[PDB]
């Protein structure tokens, strides 16, 4: 199997390059050479293999394809890891139950028809799957939907290229074998880390932009490095055999609204609403004041993740021809920051009362955290406080370009503001509903 260090490493590794993921590592010759000569899926998808179906996003993508697919009597086909396909659906239909019972009806209504999950790993040759299961995979499958990946702020690229990198390559091979599929990739805005920012824009192939990039200890290096590995690999495929890709770089998911029960447990986001609602005290401000000492204007960059799913899908690479790349990103100056969610949070009734020097609200939250009860407290953001010991330099919107996602989610009307929606009352006030449902708070 190819890995790191026979791709990257042929000392160690200090700096990787884009040249050095080719195809010819990873996919045998008569597949290279027979890729171009071959014939497109039809257009119309009956047919979606899903990875990450347990995954946040990778559930809400779920959703949407199971509802896509009920549309045309279709089917989705979810890869989950498990020991058997079994435990695999298992699993997954775990992921559906909830505390919310419309869910789970909505769930098992439409799975009943148009689901099938298999046990597999995109890390391992074909998949993991058998060899007859992965060929009716590449005979039949219309759309590659793969938001899977470990998504890992502190470990390096070392360990994550088998799942994030090699995942990507595995997957490609079905999409050039057969039938030619479109494949809708997430990636994240975190690979602009190595780029300057002059440079960074949605169009620009990722290869000339970020060429070489540096393995070292900065925060999400080796997660970042393996996302841009998968997009490169996708740049080659196409280059190769004019594959539809649409690759969707992310950042802050959110929860949302429709589906009671369903968080991001661990994300430091889901921490600190618990750490707020749980001990009651927030800062002043959670961004730098101004030379005044007033209070200034912020902006929460995250999306809720009913959206995100709804354009990924809509917008995918099953809608258009050619490679496109969209920044999933919250855009608006529209002074909508953490700040805010502190008040909306008390304007429903869950009472936080401000410490007006942050120095002072670090210490007394630090304490306050280390005396909750287990279940909050290993829930809580007491391991990630250390990312919090300066105030945030507040932004007038989004530090990313998003004008390629902005006009395709306008032109196709997704949602209900048919434009990238605003964070509203109603994203943070579920985190606390859920976060009881759980039992967490």
């Amino acid at each position: 199997r190819p890995t790191f260090a026979s791709v990257h490493g042929a000392g160690q590794v200090t700096e990787v390059h884009a040249g050095d993921l080719s195809l010819d590592k990873f996919i045998d010759a008569a597949t290279l050479a027979e890729a171009p000569r071959l014939p497109a899926a039809n257009t119309q998808v009956r047919t979606v293999l899903l990875t990450g179906a347990t995954g946040f996003l990778g559930r809400y993508l779920a959703l949407e394809w199971l509802e896509r697919m009920d549309l045309v009597d279709g089917k989705l086909i979810c890869l989950v890891r498990a020991k058997s396909d079994t435990e695999a659906r298992a699993r997954l239909d775990k992921t559906f139950d909830s505390g919310d019972p419309e869910l789970l009806a909505h769930y098992r209504a439409l799975a009943g028809d148009h689901l099938e999950v298999l046990a597999g790993d995109k890390g391992e040759a074909d998949l993991g799957l058998d060899r007859q299961t992965w060929q009716r995979l590449a005979d039949t499958v219309d759309l590659i939907v793969d938001p899977a990946a470990l998504v890992n702020h502190v470990l390096p690229y070392s360990q994550l290229f088998g799942p994030n990198a090699l995942g990507t390559a595995e997957l490609l091979r079905l999409a050039l074998t057969s039938k030619i599929k479109p494949y809708s990739y997430t990636s994240t805005i975190g690979v602009a880390d190595q780029i300057p920012p002059s440079a960074f824009t949605e169009d620009a192939d990722i290869r000339v932009i970020s060429a070489t990039r540096a393995v070292d200890d900065s925060y999400a290096n080796g997660y970042s490095n393996s996302k841009w590995a998968g997009e490169v690999l996708l740049r080659e495929a196409h280059d190769l055999c004019g594959l539809p890709v649409a690759v969707f770089r992310c950042d802050m998911i959110l929860a949302d609204t429709t589906w009671a029960g369903q968080l991001n447990v661990p994300d430091m986001f889901t921490r600190m609403i618990l750490s707020l609602a749980a001990t009651g005290i927030a800062p002043g401000s959670f961004y730098e004041l101004a030379a005044d000492g007033a209070r200034q204007r912020a902006h929460y960059d995250g999306l809720p993740v009913e959206f995100i799913a709804e354009a990924i899908s809509t917008l995918g690479a099953q809608s258009q021809d050619g490679f496109h790349t969209y920044h999933v990103m919250n855009p608006y100056d529209d002074g909508i920051g953490l700040d805010e969610f502190v008040d909306w949070l008390n304007e429903s009734g869950c009472p936080i009362q401000r410490i007006a020097d942050y120095g002072d609200w670090l210490q007394r939250f630090e304490t306050a955290l280390r005396a909750l009860p287990d279940r909050q407290r290993h829930s809580s953001l007491l391991p990630l406080l250390h990312n919090y010991r300066q105030p945030e330099r507040p932004v007038r919107g989004s530090i990313a370009p998003t004008d390629r996602f902005r006009a395709a989610v306008q032109e196709a009307k997704i949602g209900p503001d048919k434009d990238i929606p605003h964070v509203g009352a109603p994203i943070i006030v579920k985190y606390v509903s859920d976060l009881r449902l759980l039992g967490l708070l």
